[PDB]
């Protein structure tokens, strides 16, 4: 029942025997002698010139005796003060090609240095403010910024880094949450958070343990100081080969605490940032002292940013809502409403009431698809998006975080230093869901199913272990020739520049050729899955004639039993039709007749037509003149169950009144051109440029408060909000793009993960 020769033990003991680990403090199960044996304060954490050459006393924190090197308990500045050597930061920058680890090391260890609320723009401060951080940034691999996950809070973000999944999948959807099945509530302060029922998926420490790789403790008790944490890691690295782990983690509550109080632009922010660098300095000098400085791989990462938020700028529900006393709300930078009733009337009372209104109400299903925040029992149906610098409350500090993940102030940091990372290079910004696959590859582990694209971060490391491959095509297409119904009317490698998309599921479809476009018509869903066309900068927009307004002509390649009809839309009081290829952008008046075919017809509400027509008539040509030619691929999306994955025929819930024509939930479009704007889209030499969208198929424009005004005032702003990656479209459609290219497959995977933020 003592902690003698058991301090910070990797194995968990009891019950009922008292524990001597770095987690016992939170569970309140440590021995009485734990505080005396394991935690030592005496004579500080710094070795002085007058302390050099001393006799070992078993009461002091860190030792300054000659016999400390053989043990592994010297102070961080022992070799600098006593031996008379230089600090790691003062030494010149030298290349690390091969890991300089001692004999007996199977794999080079990884240390994760996570900092709370470190805004990406703090790095812009001088080298004299943060000298140890500026060396790691300039010598190793670094990115200007890193995108966090929504909500931009501590708990959903840190657990995302450890699993590689979205919060809707891992279970931790926020710092404060309620589960209807368990009938219990998860909070920041309480003993409920300690239960294993809330935490899902497979974290990094389990993945290592299951594959015969020893993993140290990730969670630290609040009472354990920053200096003692750095000392414990350096003590664990001196243990024998059969005892010492291969992965360690460090956590810091700052600069988040001093950021919430003073604000991101406050002059008081300089000093807490200086202490962070001092802790980094202690670790690097410690690694140099143990001669492990050219062996270990180190990561400096964050979780979210910081924005100027005050008491004066707050929106109250009592100024909008009917009762308010009968409801429950998760307040602050986001809003979630539930009962203690009709949700139809609650949204209606919150829609564009005040002119300068600083919040938008949503149903979890109608949120921008890029957020990935709906499919979970813990996520409330009524959701509220809050504007930057603002707060939301039920009824009646200089900083806060938790807003949209595309907000500039919410962006975080990333620095990769070690023998596996690239030397003196800079990489473009990436998303935090991609880290789990890199950490797994750095330790030589097989990752569990996660939401990352394996191979998209291969440009970061000098020596890659994983090589990505293309998925095989499941369904092969048909090439039909030639062979009522209420409808009346009075080179092909130029349109598909990057190869035809492959179908990854069991279906029956056929390819169709036209002078201005090319498509993949599905006989199961009676409409195409995609349509490809190219528009140059020289091209001009043509007007839609009067005699060809209600013109729909039958297709001779497709059977009448596997095609749409004009009678279905005539009988449907709420539905109308549109076209995937714009008739406005035709080569000749004869070629305009191809655009009005029944195989190019798609179901669209009259309210959505305002958005789709402005994009086709005005916006497409605008992009072609700026980007020097563009390549467009557009089609439909069905996602009723809101799981972000392609719906089966049994999962379709809406059809055109009296028929078997399905109604899409969303409409996608991919715009590709050459990265070198001096070159045209059809004559590209090197890399490409991309921008995509996932527009919702809504029967009203209530999302746009200025929808009463002309299209040139509200349309483009809506498209920017509903921006998406190529990978997002791929999950909702089951298609695989960019097949035939003169580029590397790794370059394609990076392009498929790009998000245009504007
Ligand atoms: C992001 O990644 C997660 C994990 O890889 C994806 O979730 C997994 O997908 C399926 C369907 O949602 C889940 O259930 C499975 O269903 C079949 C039905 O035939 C059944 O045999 C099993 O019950 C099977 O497990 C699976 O449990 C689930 N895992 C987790 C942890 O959620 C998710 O769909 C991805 N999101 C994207 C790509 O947007
Ligand atoms: B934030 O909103 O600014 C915020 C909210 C609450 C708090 C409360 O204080 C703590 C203190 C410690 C921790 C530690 C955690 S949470 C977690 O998942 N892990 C495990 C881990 C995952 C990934 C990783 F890289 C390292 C560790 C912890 O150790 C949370 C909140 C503070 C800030
Ligand atoms: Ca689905
Ligand atoms: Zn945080
Ligand atoms: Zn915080």
């Amino acid at each position: 029942g003592s902690c003698k020769g058991r301090c910070f033990e990797l194995q968990e003991v009891g019950p009922p025997d008292c524990r001597c680990d770095n987690l016992c403090k939170s569970y309140s199960s440590c021995c009485h002698d734990f505080d005396e044996l394991c935690l030592k304060t005496a004579r500080g954490w710094e070795c002085t010139k007058d302390r050099c050459g001393e006799v070992r006393n078993e009461e002091n924190a860190c030792h300054c005796s000659e016999d400390c090197l053989s043990r592994g308990d010297c102070c961080t500045n022992y070799q600098v003060v006593c031996k008379g050597e230089s600090h790691w930061v003062d030494d010149d920058c030298e290349e690390i090609k091969v890991p300089e680890c001692p004999a007996g090391f199977v794999r080079p260890p990884l240390i994760i240095f996570s900092v709370d609320g470190f805004r990406a723009s703090y790095m812009k401060k001088g080298s004299k403010v943060m000298p140890n951080i500026e060396k790691l940034r300039s010598c190793g691999t670094h990115a200007p910024y890193m995108r966090p996950v929504y909500p931009t809070k501590t708990f959903p973000n840190l657990y995302t880094l450890a699993t590689g999944l979205y919060p809707e999948s891992h279970g931790i959807v926020g710092n404060s949450m309620y589960d209807p099945v368990f009938d219990a509530s998860f909070h920041l302060r309480g003993r409920e958070k300690f239960n294993h029922r809330w935490w899902g998926g497979q974290p990094l420490w389990i993945t290592a343990t299951k594959q015969g790789v020893r993993a140290g403790t990730f969670f630290w008790s609040v009472s354990i100081p920053h200096e003692r944490r750095i000392l414990t890691i350096l003590q664990w690295l001196s243990l024998p080969d059969n005892e010492r782990p291969s992965v360690y983690a460090f956590y810091s509550e700052q600069p988040d605490f001093s950021g919430h109080k003073y604000g991101p632009f406050g002059p008081e922010m300089t000093n807490p940032l200086r202490e962070i660098d001092k802790t980094v300095g202690q670790l690097m000098d410690g690694l140099k002292q143990l001669r492990l400085h050219r062996c270990v791989n180190v990561i400096f990462v964050g979780d979210h940013g910081m924005e100027d938020v005050t008491c004066d700028r707050t929106e109250f529900l009592s100024n909008y809502l009917t009762n308010v006393d009968d409801i429950t709300l998760v307040p602050g930078t986001l809003g979630r409403i539930r009962a203690k009733y009709d949700p139809k009337t609650i949204i209606a009372a919150l829609t564009c009431k005040k002119p300068d209104q600083h919040f938008k109400p949503y149903m979890k299903q109608h949120l921008p698809k890029r957020l990935h925040y709906a499919n979970n029992r813990r996520i409330e149906d009524i959701h509220l998006l809050v504007d930057r610098r603002w707060h939301v409350a039920r009824k009646p500090f200089q900083g806060d975080h938790g807003f949209d993940n595309k907000v500039n102030s919410m962006q975080t940091v990333f620095v990769g230093y070690g023998p596996t990372f690239k030397y003196r290079t800079k990489v473009p910004p990436f998303e935090n869901i991609e880290l789990y696959n890199v950490m797994c590859d750095l330790l030589g582990l097989k990752p569990a199913p996660n939401n990352g694209t394996h191979g998209s971060l291969n440009h970061l490391l000098r020596t890659n272990t994983f090589r990505p491959t293309m998925p095989d095509e499941v369904s092969r297409p048909n090439y039909p020739g030639i062979m009522d119904l209420g409808c009346t009317c009075d080179t092909e490698e130029r349109h598909l520049l990057y190869g035809r998309p492959a179908v990854l599921y069991r279906t029956s479809y056929d390819i169709l050729y036209h002078t201005d476009f090319e498509s993949g018509y599905s006989e199961i869903f009676l409409m195409p899955l995609w349509t490809s066309y190219t528009i140059s900068k020289q091209a001009e927009v043509s007007s839609i004639p009067e005699h060809l307004t209600n013109c729909v002509r039958p297709d001779v390649r497709v059977s009448p039993g596997f095609s749409q009809n004009c009678l279905a839309y005539k009988n449907d009081k709420q539905m109308s039709y549109g076209f995937l290829f714009p008739p406005y952008l035709s080569s000749s008046p004869e070629a305009k007749y191809d655009a009005f075919l029944v195989t190019n017809m798609v179901p669209m509400y009259p309210a959505f037509k305002r958005v789709w027509a402005y994009f086709q008539r005005v916006l497409v040509k605008k992009y072609a003149s700026e980007r020097n030619g563009v390549n467009v691929i557009s089609g439909p999306i069905f996602d009723y169950n809101y799981d972000g994955l392609r719906d089966t025929e049994d999962e379709i819930k809406q059809y055109v009144e009296g028929s078997s024509i399905p109604v899409p939930t969303h409409y996608y479009s991919i715009i590709t051109s050459c990265l070198d704007f001096t070159q045209p889209a059809d004559k590209c030499d090197g890399p490409l440029s991309v921008s995509s969208f996932i527009l919702p198929h809504r029967p009203d424009n209530d999302e746009s408060c200025n929808s009463s005004e002309d299209e040139s005032k509200w349309v483009e702003e809506l498209m920017k909000m509903h921006t998406a990656r190529v990978r997002d479209i791929e999950h909702l459609t089951g298609l695989d793009f960019y097949r035939k290219t003169s580029r590397s497959y790794s370059e394609i995977l990076t392009l498929k993960t790009y998000l245009h933020t504007y």
